[PDB]
């Protein structure tokens, strides 16, 4: 049956408002979520031409400009920091270098920040799931100074504290201690920024990471010892922050030290039938990347984008597929997703990119589609306001026009697969769900959108399936 694009656009409108209502009613059904490993502080500085100008000349825009062409590994100089910000302005691509010099670290603080917000994939997810969705959340916070603890929004957000051979769950502000401030200085520039000669073709950002704890994924005592106690409190779990692991460290330690600890956590989660999602962020190290892929079988769900899916295909050996996946060919993406599920036996894969999301699941049902639709609204709301606070703000996203090209793209899925409903395809032993998303032109924040996308779909889908 023929279906005009205007009718299709109308049809998705109804699906979106229904998914939303369905999600709002299901969310209250999730008993608890554990957010693990990376949490920190995000110090945001809105770049000012004159300031950066005055600043670069100071050190001497000599070395600074040499850094643009020959970028270093980490930031060990003030030249390397400014050369790095500019370069990020040039290529207009998002970068992040690790500040190794305590000297540069003092520079960063003096330079200051315009505002502060929680950082870390776990941290951002805590404020969203706990503060916004109000789902009782337990989160890992490596260092909890007062500056860190107060970045947490009021809501059912807890941190585990060993109260005399008694594991208690208390709010961050009630668990402050004299620890280190783990700051990630985020420098952002508009779609058109003006510095020296260089112009920015897009609104991006450079991150100066002065975080020594999340770099090595150090675990709090409670997570290394009372993990089984914590786990008893949750229904779901979202793991992240491992993409930082290196094969070898100068102190003779290795990635194995950490993964060994992580694998035993997954076994406890499994033992209690906790559904877990892994955020497979891009992992530059191949050996570490291979290790993470072998861990996948122990997870219920996975989330990844194009670059990440492709990166897995490369190590999995499917080098031809990875190339097309990076090429953005949607029928190739589906292929890679099926290959990955064949390879790992994982229960669910949520793929997100610009314009549409895909979810390959072994189980069937509309909940997977509505969850992806709720997540798309949440991502739009977030990009719109920059900062979410109430679950209502998400209702505003309904006014954002759906990606029309993704709608046209469904027609091809339709002639290729067995759509039994819109965005729903029946496969022999699995289901495929497709959802055209809502792109926000010139967004506010854009800092934790990917986390917003993955956690919102994973959590809401579960509440909906929990029924
Ligand atoms: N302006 C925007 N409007 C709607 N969605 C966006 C926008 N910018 C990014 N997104 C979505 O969020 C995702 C970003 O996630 P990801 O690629 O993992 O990167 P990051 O972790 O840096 O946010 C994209 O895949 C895209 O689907």
């Amino acid at each position: 049956m023929k279906e005009s694009l205007k009718d299709r656009i109308r049809l998705w409108k109804r699906l979106y408002v229904n998914a939303f209502e369905n999600a709002l009613n299901a969310i209250p059904n999730v008993k608890g979520v554990l957010l693990a490993y990376n949490t920190n502080i995000d110090a945001i500085k809105y770049l000012d031409a004159d300031d950066l100008e005055k600043r670069v000349t100071e050190k001497g825009k000599e070395k600074v400009f040499e850094i643009i062409e020959n970028p270093p590994e980490k930031i060990s100089s003030i030249e390397e920091l400014l050369g790095g910000i500019l370069r990020s302005i040039k290529l207009g691509k998002a970068m992040e270098w690790f500040v190794e010099s305590e000297e540069v670290r003092r520079y960063l603080r003096e330079w200051g920040w315009d505002e502060l917000r929680i950082g870390g994939q776990a941290g951002i997810m805590a404020n969203l799931l706990g503060g916004v969705y109000r789902i009782p959340t337990i989160v890992h916070v490596p260092q909890n100074p007062k500056l860190q603890a107060e970045l947490f929004v009021d809501g059912p957000i807890y941190v585990p504290v060993f109260e005399g051979n008694k594991l208690k769950l208390v709010h961050p502000k009630d668990a402050i201690a004299e620890e280190e401030e783990l700051i990630h200085y985020i420098y952002e520039f508009p779609r058109g920024f003006q510095v020296f000669d260089v112009q920015a073709p897009r609104e991006n950002r450079f991150i100066a990471n002065a975080d020594d704890y999340n770099a090595r994924v150090y675990m709090r005592r409670e997570f290394r010892e009372g993990f089984e106690e914590i786990t008893r409190n949750v229904e779901l779990a979202i793991i992240s922050g491992l993409q930082v692991l290196k094969e070898y460290y100068p102190d003779g330690t290795t990635y194995k030290d950490v993964l060994d600890r992580v694998e035993s956590h997954l076994n406890i989660l499994n033992r209690y039938n906790v559904k877990s999602h892994f955020e497979f962020a891009y992992t530059a190290n191949r050996r570490v990347r291979e290790a993470l892929v072998e861990l996948l079988p122990k997870f219920t769900s996975v989330g990844l984008n194009e670059v990440e899916l492709a990166s897995i295909m490369e190590i999995i050996g499917d080098e031809e597929l990875a190339k097309e996946v990076l090429e953005g060919h949607i029928f190739s993406v589906i292929d890679a997703m099926n290959v990955l599920m064949d390879e790992t036996g994982i229960e669910r894969i949520h793929f997100h990119t610009y314009g549409y999301y895909l979810a390959l699941t072994q189980y069937r049902g509309e909940e997977v589609r509505d969850a992806l639709l709720f997540a798309s609204l949440a991502a739009a709301a977030k990009a719109m306001k920059g900062n979410l606070e109430r679950i209502e703000q998400i209702r505003d996203a309904l006014s954002v026009p759906t990606n029309e090209r993704a709608i046209v793209l469904e027609e091809e899925l339709e002639k290729e697969f067995t759509e039994f409903e819109n965005g729903l395809i029946d496969m022999v032993d699995r289901q495929l769900a497709f959802v055209p998303t809502k792109i926000v032109a010139s967004p506010k924040s854009t800092v934790g959108i990917g986390d917003t996308i993955s956690s919102s779909a994973f959590v809401s889908e579960f509440g909906m399936r929990k029924r």
